[PDB]
């Protein structure tokens, strides 16, 4: 039912790159979504990042809840923890961050959020980092593609994802157990550019722009898409489907185009057996500000190290990173750096 593409391996800005970019623009217009073709390389480290994931939330709770770290918020999130629309949600998760070493000198000078991975171990990593580099590559071609389909220079939106904050949640929701089947409610993705992968259980439903419904605005205090049109259709089926990921706007996308891309609501509803998926963020530099593209008046930005920051600090206020951003004032990094910027 989705569309699906197959990207080239390099975007150049020929012609045919355009009509391309076009496409995939009028397919996130129409469906809030499309699939892209994996080749064979692609697939195998998306199934072996699948099978880490399962082997690794097998192991004890103690150990699991070890893979925590104070300086990144990268490692493992239990079930119940994160909350949409004032309920909790059900998936364990285990974030992955850029994978910063005590060395670096974002870390040296404690920026926040910036450290090391806690993996539970070398194979996890391994698989987790070969997958992200793919993951990468695909973003991108995909905002090359964007960009160019709007007409924009075709660096406009990679000129800001250069170390760009790229971060994956590799999510583990359980079978049901009860009447209650809402794994993850209605939401929409704090980011710039979400691909997305899955095994062959099913879960996942995204709603496609609606002619007339007004959306809200998620990255505005006073506008939260939390819980919205959870209960009405339509809701699309991402159906399960070997050789491909999905693709869809997040909300820094939605910003930057003022609207002509709408981030995709999505929500998970629990199966009957355990469900495995990774949901991957291609993002703005820690340091880049997004801009509205369209509005050139227009002086509202999005500071992405300032956006991940609060958000992260607001989903898990008791967490070890939580707790040394305050106890070491972290956040004034974040003001130290723009300071002889040119806004
Ligand atoms: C709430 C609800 O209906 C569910 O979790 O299935
Ligand atoms: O891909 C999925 O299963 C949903 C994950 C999701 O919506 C999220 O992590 O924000
Ligand atoms: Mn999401
Ligand atoms: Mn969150």
């Amino acid at each position: 039912n989705l569309q699906t593409f197959e990207l080239p391996t390099e975007v150049t800005g020929c012609a045919a790159d355009i009509s391309l970019g076009r496409a995939l623009i009028q397919a996130w217009q129409k469906d809030g979504i499309f699939q892209i073709k994996t080749d064979s390389e692609q697939d195998r480290k998306t199934q072996e990042a699948m099978a880490a994931s399962k082997q690794f939330c097998k192991e004890p709770l103690t150990f699991k809840s070890s893979c925590v770290s104070d300086l990144t918020y990268s490692g493992y999130v239990a079930s119940g923890e994160e909350v949409t629309a004032g309920k909790p949600d059900f998936p364990e998760i285990f974030t992955v961050c850029k994978d910063l070493s005590v060395g670096d000198q974002r870390v040296k000078a404690g920026w926040p959020c910036h450290g090391p991975v806690p993996w539970p171990n070398n194979t996890y990593q391994k698989s987790m980092k070969t997958f992200m580099e793919e993951l990468g590559l695909a973003g991108e071609r995909l905002l090359k593609l964007t960009a160019l389909g709007f007409e924009l220079p075709i660096n406009t939106f990679t000129d800001l994802t250069r170390d760009g904050w790229h971060h994956m949640r590799v999510l583990r929701f359980p079978p049901q157990t009860s009447t209650l089947s809402r794994g993850i409610g209605a939401h929409t993705d704090y980011g710039l550019l979400v691909i997305a992968a899955q095994d062959d259980v099913g879960g996942l439903y995204i709603r496609p722009p609606v002619e007339g419904e007004k959306r809200n605005r998620n990255w505005l205090p006073g506008e939260s898409s939390a819980g919205m049109f959870e209960h009405d259709e339509p809701w699309t089926f991402v159906t399960p489907t070997p050789g491909v990921w999905t693709v869809f706007p997040g909300d820094i996308l939605q910003f930057m185009t003022g609207g002509q891309l709408l981030s995709t609501p999505h929500k998970v509803k629990l199966n009957t057996r355990e469900r495995f998926a990774c949901a991957y963020f291609h993002e703005p530099n820690f340091e880049a500000s997004a801009y509205p593209l369209f509005e050139p008046s227009a002086n509202e930005r999005i500071h992405y190290g300032e956006h991940f920051t609060n958000m992260f600090m607001r989903c898990y206020p008791d967490r070890i990173t939580t707790q040394r951003i305050n106890k070491e004032n972290r956040l004034a990094h974040l003001e130290d750096l723009k300071k002889y910027s040119d806004t």
